[PDB]
């Protein structure tokens, strides 16, 4: 119940940024609607890492809330200004991993800023990539695009979540991850 | 190509990011190239499922005596269905391209589930086709050692480590 989604919440940020991700020590991450329920798991798990979190939401409680955490930018999910205010305050860098969650030309800006061997991280739902695509030259550096869909993977290889699921919790457990909270 | 620019791209294409797994099914175009045997190498130590591609008959029999899954024709685009029919379905798990124009789309439809289509070679990409948790990674070997000389470096001496204790078995080039 309540049980269920910290699970499909950490489960899927896990996943996302540690095994399809690859985010290392020092990465830069970008983490759209981070006071979600998979967006704070993201910022819990990628403050286990060590990464730099890139962070976006839609109201200023949200945004205030987030700043309050001590990440590297605050930007406006229901904006695309992001990807100029992430490329100026990277000098042009930009991001090496997009947990991406929003749906229109944020999908495009997005890529569009990842450095070379970026990894883009799609979680949306296949609606908000179902009759678009893209262009190849965009991945050229090294960079990837890649889908995640948790519901399916659970029901394709239910063992191998239990287990990773039990590894996060033992996690957890053991305080080698704090679960930040919302407010 | 070198052994270092063969191992390094294979690796890197197969296990870090394509993250092979023992038992999956890999399909790797052009195998008896440089870079196709150090990955056939690579998929033989993991223990994976190998499905090749190769250029002519003394090429596609060469990999057949290396005991593998399949071995169709890189200059034919029927290797989509072959394997297909072959897999009952289920595709390809992780596909090391080398291919170029239908190669690539064909190469994209036939992911499972869950599946990893590195591009190593050299336009667009329906994301459709990416929806079943599955993924298109670019990899470009001299811009990645450009970038990272210190990680490559360092990722070659874990690879030669495996070749040392006799765990990678590194098959000739046979060419
Ligand atoms: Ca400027």
């Amino acid at each position: 119940n309540e049980a269920a989604t910290f699970g499909v919440a950490y489960l899927t940020a896990w996943h996302s940024l540690c095994e399809v991700g690859r985010l290392s020590p020092g990465e830069r991450v970008l983490i759209h609607s981070a006071t979600g329920g998979v967006g704070m798991a993201a910022v819990s798990i990628a403050k286990m890492i060590g990464a730099r979190i890139y962070t976006t939401a839609g109201s200023d409680a949200k945004r205030e809330m987030l700043s309050r955490l001590g990440v590297e930018y605050v930007g406006d999910s229901r904006s695309v200004d992001f990807a100029d205010e992430i490329l100026e305050l990277t000098d042009g860098y930009g991001v090496d991993v997009v947990l991406n969650s929003l749906a229109g030309e944020a999908i495009q800006r997005g890529v569009q800023i990842l450095a070379p061997g970026g990894r883009f991280i799609e979680l949306g739902k296949k609606d908000v990539y179902a009759d678009a695509s893209l262009g190849l030259a965009a991945l050229a550096k090294s960079a990837s695009f890649s889908v995640v869909d948790l519901d399916l993977n659970l029901k394709l290889q239910p063992a191998r979540y239990r287990q990773l699921l039990q590894h996060i919790l033992q996690h957890v457990a053991d305080g080698k991850l704090e679960v930040l909270p919302v407010t």
